[PDB]
């Protein structure tokens, strides 16, 4: 049996992971990317980061940008490649140039979208396509735990009802580790809904233990008490509740905006409110750098937290260009190893952490870890559980 | 040794009871309200709750309002007067808490002052300068309503908003006539402690505003509630529990700990706390204008408490259904059943508590939640409960 994972990023190669550890199945990566499908064929991940990136070095698999390739004899497609919300645009054309390939090719394919797409699309999509052999299925997983989550997944949603539901259900089950896994099946927007709703849940959440932290630090308050008292009621619970820079990666900042596109000409709204107070956390956290005056300014790792592969929507990112706009004059330094080029966004990049450390006046860094310890006394974070 | 429990209310009773289980201790109840004090010493509880009648059937407390018998050689008082936020003036009224605190001082100012309402963050370090008195601890109550006692004896955690020994003390009295063994107690200072309660049913509220509007979505659109929320709530970092849609969040406490925040949350142009009062008032008007697009002609309400267990509806969002439709389509006949109401109108709307006539009378019933009673008429019930938690 042919499995074909369209995309090699976090998602993709999970899920061909997932699919490929059992002899049965065999396993095509489709990109369009020759960089991916080059380092996959040398048995080299190149996504840097994976928990279980054991697996390619101790079952086989196979990338292409070969559309025919791929598609010949597959009876499953997954479709795990790039959406984006830009405005409101709901970013959806690397979904449509791969349902028009593989309406092409043959029609027949079992395709499940696990790409995070706007509530009713799916629904639309199999319209305006002509096919009903689409399923949504939406995607879980944390980056850095992303084979983890995706062979011990929370739950798994299935959004059809019909047989082909029950078929695309089997597949998971088949295939996970996690047994006795709570398996929902709904019509198409729920699950959709399912996805959106729960990310801007979380993001939510973020936002709320920061406004704490923010409130502390406005009354110099000790914020770990606090969150220690909060989280201590079972309904809350200890844990997703250390505060931050603000929410940020890849999907949070989109998805919370896709939803918000959804609630206009309302007068407020959780869903608004989810979005705004992360911006105004991270214009406080501005402020409050620019307070303690720095003439040189660390920024310690373009990533967010210490088990990431990247920096794509960092907040700490975010950071720097509220920086750069309130205050030019304060030069910025980044200690950043996974960047090769020695200017990001035309700041100097210092990858020698004794120079980068004696070079500066003040570190920020969002998470802290032992290598900063040594000089914890020059650092500001809003870390307070040390996650 | 001997406590003084200042307010029979949910939270006074609960640790009045909580104190006295323990034949060693003398516990003394002190209200203003001369009918609860009756009741109290006629070994009547004046509210219900399973595990407090348990209580009052296997056997202890005395109540008065005399104030200089219950202070008299009292070790410990525990301050449960009622603090309200008033929209009038957008302040939180702690007048109850400061009337206590006079009659301490001039009683015996050396009594140990715990006090368990809920304040503004700041307060007890303010009140413990203005009145004087360094003994007075708060100690925020995490109770519910109707599990007031089972809560008392086995709290989600204990938090002392004081780091001395006098904390100290205050918390190892509460280790000591609590059942729950090895639970989690925090010793901070005092605005943190303050800080912990507004904030923990800060974010209550904010779920219960989150899963509204869910709810809220899912019916503009014709979607299935219980699907995406039971898809919601399957993931462990979110949780199957404090997840059911309603009318609005409603009770007591966190309509006024919620804006009290608000008002704490200074001059901020949006915020989380803003957006939770603000979305519960969406949420009732988004009710109200579902209701009336069914055009009922004879409107039954089921209840006006918000749950089954409850006995009481103060602050209950069914009651401000009740004003948002009298203010948005005065011309509906409304019906009350509502057993609790003894009187033949409330709010000049019909009660009706015969649940036969009740029934038969209206074209359509609203209920915050779905009951045993409901099941039989379920056709005309409109509810947003989704599970029946009943
Ligand atoms: N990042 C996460 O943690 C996460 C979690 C759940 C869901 N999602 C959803 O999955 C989607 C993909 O996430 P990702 O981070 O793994 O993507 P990614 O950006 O890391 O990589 C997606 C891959 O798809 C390739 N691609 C682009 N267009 C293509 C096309 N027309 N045909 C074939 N391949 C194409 C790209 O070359 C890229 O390699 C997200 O946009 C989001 O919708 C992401
Ligand atoms: N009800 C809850 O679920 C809950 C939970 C945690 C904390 N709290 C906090 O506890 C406070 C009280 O809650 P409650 O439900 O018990 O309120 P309640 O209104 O039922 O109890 C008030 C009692 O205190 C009496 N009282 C008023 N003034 C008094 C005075 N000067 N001296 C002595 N007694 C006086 C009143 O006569 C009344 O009997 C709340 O305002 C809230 O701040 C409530
Ligand atoms: O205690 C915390 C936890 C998270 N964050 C921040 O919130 C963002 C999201 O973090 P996290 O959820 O841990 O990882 P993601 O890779 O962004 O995964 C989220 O986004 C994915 C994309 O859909 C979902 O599939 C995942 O379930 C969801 O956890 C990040 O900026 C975190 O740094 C904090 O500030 N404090
Ligand atoms: O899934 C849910 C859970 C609750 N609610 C509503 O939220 C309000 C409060 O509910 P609940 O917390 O269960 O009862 P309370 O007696 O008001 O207790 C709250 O208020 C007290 C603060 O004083 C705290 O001590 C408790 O921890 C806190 O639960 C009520 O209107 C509920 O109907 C819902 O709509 N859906």
């Amino acid at each position: 049996m042919k499995i074909v994972i369209v995309g090699i990023g976090y998602v993709g190669l999970a899920n061909a992971i997932l699919f490929s550890k059992n002899n049965e199945n065999e396993v095509v990566l489709l990109d369009i990317d020759e960089n991916k499908i080059q380092s996959i064929n040398n048995h080299k991940s190149p996504i840097k980061d994976k928990l279980i990136e054991k697996f390619f070095v101790q079952s086989k698999l196979h990338a292409t940008s070969n559309i025919k390739e791929a598609y010949f004899n597959a009876d499953f497609a997954v479709i795990a490649t790039p959406t984006d919300y830009d405005e409101n645009f709901f970013d959806t054309r690397s979904i449509e140039n791969v349902l028009k390939d593989i309406k092409n090719i043959n029609s027949k394919i079992n395709v499940i979208i696990k790409s995070t797409v706007p509530i009713g699309y799916t629904k639309t999509i199999k319209q305006k396509f002509n096919m009903s052999n689409i399923v949504f299925s939406p995607e879980f997983l944390r980056e850095g735990s992303a084979l983890y989550d995706s062979l011990y997944p929370s739950r798994i949603i299935i959004g059809d009802k019909s047989v082909l539901g029950k078929t695309i259900g089997d597949l998971f089950l088949k295939n996970i580790e996690k047994k006795n896994v709570d398996i929902f099946y709904m019509d198409s927007d729920e699950a959709e809904s399912v996805k959106l709703f729960s990310n801007t849940y979380l993001a939510m959440r973020v936002g709320f233990f920061n406004e704490v932290d923010s409130y502390a630090r406005k009354h110099n308050l000790n914020s770990a008490d606090i969150i220690k008292g909060i989280s201590a009621d079972d309904r809350i619970g200890k844990y997703y509740n250390n505060p931050s820079f603000g929410y940020g990666g890849y999907c949070l900042p989109k998805d919370t905006k896709q939803l918000l596109a959804n609630f206009y000409n309302i007068p407020n709204s959780l869903i608004k409110a989810i979005v705004e107070t992360n911006e105004i956390r991270k214009k406080f956290i501005t402020q409050l750098i620019l307070e303690k005056k720095p003439n040189i300014l660390g920024i310690y790792r373009l990533i967010m937290k210490q088990n990431s592969d990247n920096f794509r929507n960092s907040v700490i990112i975010d950071i720097i260009k509220y920086l750069q706009e309130y205050n030019s004059n304060i030069e910025l330094i980044i200690y950043e190893p996974l960047v090769k080029e020695k200017k990001f966004l035309n700041i100097k990049v210092e990858n020698d952490f004794n120079v980068f450390g004696a070079k500066v006046d003040l570190i920020i860094a969002n998470r802290f870890d032992d290598k900063l310890k040594e000089i914890k006394d020059k650092v500001f974070s809003a870390d307070v559980f040390y996650t």
